[PDB]
């Protein structure tokens, strides 16, 4: 168990990161599921895991 708000914060900036770029990959008419399945799964670890380790 490691409690480590930083580490979600550090996370979170390259998570966000590369979250916001593939999210625009799904702009412009592109028929993409890859990168909204992937950021879906961005969102949900970056929640969780400062959720779990902050909130609990």
């Amino acid at each position: 168990g490691s409690e480590t708000q930083a580490g979600i914060k550090e996370e979170i900036r390259r998570q966000e990161f590369l979250l916001n770029s593939l999210h625009r990959d799904l702009q412009g008419g592109i028929k993409d599921l890859s990168k909204e399945e992937r950021l879906w799964e961005v969102q949900r670890i970056l929640t969780a895991l400062k959720r779990k380790l902050r909130e609990a």
